[PDB]
């Protein structure tokens, strides 16, 4: 199945948002990521994905399809947005065996702030 994601400049949590911040999704999935906004893009954090997932990174303002295989959480940011809270989380599978580590992973104060908020 596929999920839609929205890169926005402004959103319900504030400025710099993917819409929505939490995706749960099955391996084999899709994940596509919109730019209704221009300047944004989605790129994987080092050492936020799973073990054997591969890296990604797309272009600013281009529709990007993401297709999930390994189970596992997945932090995703905004390239440019980041600092500024730009993040999304992806869920594959349950119990996401990394997602504790990736909750304690050195990040910016706003972006931990946003994860802790779309955890719970
Ligand atoms: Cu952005």
């Amino acid at each position: 199945e596929n999920i839609e994601v929205h890169m926005l400049n402004k959103g319900a949590e504030g400025a710099m948002v993917f819409e929505p911040a939490y995706i749960k999704a099955n391996p084999g999935d899709t994940v596509t990521f919109i730019p209704v906004d221009k300047g944004h893009n989605v790129e994987s954090i080092k050492d936020m994905i799973p073990e054997g997932a591969e890296k990604f990174k797309s272009k600013i303002n281009e529709n990007y399809v993401l297709t999930v295989t390994q189970p596992g959480a997945y932090l995703v940011k905004c390239t440019p947005h980041y600092a500024m809270g730009m993040i999304a989380l992806i869920a594959v599978g349950d119990s996401p065996a990394n997602l504790d580590q990736i909750v304690s992973a050195k990040k910016p104060k706003i972006v931990q702030e946003r994860l802790e908020k779309v955890i719970a």
